């Protein structure tokens, strides 16, 4: 229509004819099927006059297209110095990025448009911005033999590394104004010192709520680990900065992060007596059963350090979880799949055991509830768990005669030659109880045919003794 005539006359260089369409009401910000606009094509083709005109007639300088390319991208790709200056003066997004993360500075650094690089930096371009492949403009200029550009961008970078050192000091001291100026002048909020402390670690350790929130506003990694696995939430919870604990959680902080010693935020809060932080972490899902390398839970540290209020609080949080484990054992025996998943979501231990050592996986394999077996293996249930007499779930599957469950357990590393205290292996129970299909599977998986219970009976002997000829034959041909 009236607009399609414009986008075409914009790439043709018909300066005088552009005035005709605009006077007759042709919209200035029309778009095609790929997203291009009269300003894109005038900047791509290098028609400065047509650009300037469209800017007096109000053209969206930062207009994006189907993949987020502004007119400045196109002027940077082609290398039109003048059009770059005219687009920036009208408020062009000097740091605009496409869907790949490519900014105008990347393009000028890759195609060797030195003058445009100077221009873009003059207007506050981000020299450190990485694209999809984690490559800065300097990286591109290096990989394309543009050494004069590589030199300039490298000078820029080392200055910005001084700002990074200052930002770390400003965040520890509490100079909120210094921090904000540093960020405004390109300092990296995710920089780290020698031991991996980022500015968020230091603001969190020292208790600077304002500086914590500013760092988070500018993309700081809330979960950054230092060289020993300590996150900002560890330091907040150690020093007892309740409000920083709250802000860190609200921004994605991991409530159960563990350092190299297995210490979690709830350990420090519990050992050092920060009741409100204990409540906040529990409210946010902290694991009360987590142990450090000394087998100590937060509860143990609490009583060990004479913090009785927190001690009782964690006892009740733990007693509540014992009842879910109890429910998981009965849910796993009865075959109620949906009930199993809910109890796991709410914190049921898939490796709890009753008085005689049966685990939810034992009961599920005994009763032939395959669906629950898969759920329990997919959530970390020990596949080679012994009860108080040495029976694994693979014992209970061969005895009962569940072919499917046997193949699953073996598919997940289940011990095939496990023996109870008597010497009975899964192959004895399969041959004993006439489950030929399970015998087959066991043989393929290295089942020992020479194993003997305390009575000196091989699986072959038990097939013979119990009148299972087909099985005795199979066990005969193997040896």
């Amino acid at each position: 229509d009236l607009g399609k005539k414009l986008l075409e006359a914009a790439r043709a260089g018909q300066d005088d004819e552009v005035r005709i369409l605009l006077a007759n009401g042709a919209d200035v910000n029309t778009a095609d099927e790929t997203g291009f606009t009269p300003l894109h094509l005038a900047a791509w083709e290098g028609h400065l006059g047509i650009v300037e005109v469209l800017l007096k007639n109000g053209a969206d300088v930062n207009a994006n297209d189907e993949r987020g390319h502004t007119p400045l991208h196109l002027a940077a790709y082609t290398g039109h110095l003048e059009i770059v200056e005219v687009l920036l003066k009208n408020g062009a997004g000097v740091n605009a990025t496409d869907v790949i993360g490519t900014a105008p500075l990347h393009l000028a650094a890759m195609w060797g448009h030195l003058e445009i690089v100077e221009v873009l930096l003059k207007n506050g371009a981000d020299v450190r911005a990485q694209d999809k492949f984690g490559k800065t403009p300097k990286d591109l200029a290096r990989d394309n033999g543009n050494e004069w550009i590589r030199e300039l961008l490298e000078k820029a970078e080392r200055k910005l590394k001084d700002l990074d050192r200052k930002l770390l000091e400003a965040a520890r001291a509490g100079h909120r104004d210094e921090v904000e100026d540093l960020i405004k002048n390109g300092a990296d909020v995710n920089t780290a010192d020698e031991t991996g402390f980022t500015p968020l670690h230091l603001a969190a350790w020292e208790g600077h709520l304002g500086i914590v929130e500013v760092l988070l506003k500018n993309g700081a990694d809330v979960n950054a680990n230092d060289e020993r696995g300590h996150t900002p939430l560890h330091l907040a919870a150690y020093t007892g900065h309740l409000e920083i604990v709250e802000v860190l959680l609200k921004n994605g902080a991991g409530v159960n992060a563990t350092d190299v010693i297995g210490t979690a935020p709830l350990h420090l809060a519990a050992m050092w007596g920060h009741l409100e932080i204990v409540e906040v972490l529990l409210k946010n899902g902290a694991d009360v059963r987590a142990q450090d390398k000394f087998g100590k839970t937060p509860k143990d540290l609490a009583r060990d350090n004479g913090n009785e209020w927190i001690r009782e609080l964690l006892e009740k949080a733990e007693r509540k979880l014992k009842d879910l484990d109890r429910k998981l054992l009965e849910a796993a025996r009865a075959g109620h799949r949906d009930e199993v998943e809910d109890l796991i979501k709410n914190g049921a231990d898939v490796n709890t055991a009753d008085e005689t050592g049966f685990t939810p996986l034992h009961l599920a394999a005994w009763e032939g509830h395959l669906g629950i077996v898969e759920v329990l293996l997919k959530n970390g249930a020990d596949v080679n768990a012994n009860d108080e007499r040495g029976h694994t779930p693979l014992h209970l599957a061969a005895y009962t005669g569940h072919l499917e469950i046997v193949e699953v357990l073996l598919k997940n590393g289940a011990g095939v030659n496990a023996t109870d205290v008597i010497g009975t292996a899964p192959l004895h129970l399969a041959a004993m109880w006439g489950h030929l299909e399970i015998v087959e599977v066991l043989l393929k998986n290295g089942a020992d045919v020479n194993a003997q219970d305390k009575f000196g009976k091989t699986p072959f002997d038990l097939a013979i003794d119990n009148g299972n000829e087909d099985i005795a034959e199979v066990l005969q041909k193997a040896a």
